[PDB]
């Protein structure tokens, strides 16, 4: 491990944490990661880390998930911390304010947090603009194996999740490599019902007519994004439709509104979604269930508690072609990406693969 590494973890984190609760904290992050001021990325990429998936060459599987730059304003920042890919979002249709203030919360103890943001998003008109500005710097980035993702909410009030959800994919698809249709938040009402076959299937196939609309150059793919809350029927449910209506890929999981026995933070029963370790392992048997039901043709980005190159390599055996972290960087800063990316590298060499791309799914080969 690299002396910024240690420095990150044991000094500079804790000391934040003591200073800022943890929305200031983040508000900060992304100010300091718009500007550039960042640690040294102490790690170059090598080949055995490259991924084709979803139409697109990823340099390293490592990316940044939905939820820390909601709204479009690091992008540039994130891939000089050494993520292979970044997503943005979730980005509501119109601008909304989400929930009452306190609505993050850390778990010390657990290296978890529990979040109910609410959808916070200065929506899709200012986000588009946004994009519009870099959108030539982002195509050079993505031919050079960086791609972008935009995760697509809905809005508090409105009627219609699925003009939503469209809204979105019109707007925001032509500058995307990616789009998520985030089914998924535990913090909006009623949201994770459209993760129920009937509703599911009816929303995405108006997703899905609306991203072919555009025009081929501006065609992203389209991946839902699930809970791992799901019961056996509801998995078995969103693999048929996924199968059936030929959407490109799934982001498993999302937060859990689920609080697991042993959690020893004192605000463990706060409402929210809990991220981190906790979430590691539920996170990574989802992978698990949705890559055999999907017999292996459908990528899935795997998401939940990663923050070592084990924790990596773990969900890519299990069917990951990609893996995501947040919380990790919560706690560990920056330096977090390279040891994650240096760690997988060498755990790949260890255990016989020759890169990343040999390792996707080998649990189910054994
Ligand atoms: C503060 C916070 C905000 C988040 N906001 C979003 C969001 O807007 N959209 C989304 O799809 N996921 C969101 N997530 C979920 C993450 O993208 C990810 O699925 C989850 O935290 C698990 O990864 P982790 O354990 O590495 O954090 C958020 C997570 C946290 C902790
Ligand atoms: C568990 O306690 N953790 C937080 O309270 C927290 C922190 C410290 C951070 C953070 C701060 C700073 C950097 C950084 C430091 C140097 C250069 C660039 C950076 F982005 C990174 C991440 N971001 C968050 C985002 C969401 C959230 F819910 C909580 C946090
Ligand atoms: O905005 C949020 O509250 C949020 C959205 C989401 O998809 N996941 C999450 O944990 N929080």
């Amino acid at each position: 491990a690299t002396g910024d590494e240690r420095f990150y973890a044991e000094h500079l984190m804790p000391t934040l944490q003591g200073l800022l609760d943890p929305e200031s904290a983040h508000r900060l992050a992304v100010r300091f990661t718009s500007l550039g001021l960042l640690p040294r990325a102490r790690f170059q990429d090598s080949d055995m880390l490259e991924v084709r998936v979803l139409g697109h060459k990823f340099r390293n599987p490592v990316g940044i998930a939905a939820g820390f730059d909601k709204h479009g304003e690091a992008v540039d920042g994130l891939y000089k911390m050494g993520f292979g890919f970044v997503e943005i979002g979730s980005v509501t249709p119109k601008p909304q304010e989400g929930n009452p203030r306190p609505r993050v919360f850390r778990l010390p103890e657990d290296q978890a947090v529990i979040n109910r943001y609410g959808f916070n998003s200065h929506g899709l008109s200012v986000v588009e603009h946004r994009l519009r500005a870099r959108q030539q710097k982002q195509a050079k980035l993505t031919e050079d194996g960086l791609p972008l993702g935009v995760n697509l909410g809905k809005n508090k009030t409105s009627v219609d999740a699925a003009e939503d959800y469209a809204e979105g994919v019109r707007v925001l698809g032509p500058l995307a490599d990616y789009l998520v249709v985030n089914v998924s938040s535990p913090n909006t009402a009623g949201l994770r019902s459209l993760q129920g076959k009937a509703e599911l299937r009816r929303l995405l196939t108006k997703v899905l007519q609306e991203r072919d609309g555009l025009r081929r150059v501006h065609r992203p793919a389209v991946l839902v994004k699930i809970a791992p809350d799901l019961t056996s029927q509801d998995k078995e449910d969103i693999a048929s439709v996924v199968k059936e209506l030929g959407i490109d890929g799934l982001i498993v999981t999302n937060t859990t509104v689920s609080r697991p026995a042993g959690l020893q933070g004192a605000l463990r029963s706060e409402t929210g979604g809990l991220s981190g370790k906790p979430l590691r392992d539920l996170s990574t048997q989802t992978i698990r269930e949705m890559y055999a039901l999907t017999q292996g043709r459908v990528p899935i980005i795997g998401v939940g508690g990663v923050s070592s190159g084990q924790d990596a390599l773990e969900k890519i055996r299990a069917g990951a072609s990609l893996v995501q972290l947040y919380t990790a960087l919560t706690f560990w800063g920056p330096p977090v990406v390279g040891k994650v990316k240096r760690e997988l590298e060498a755990l790949l060499k260890e255990q016989g693969f020759g890169g990343v791309t040999d390792a996707i799914g080998a649990d189910h080969r054994r």
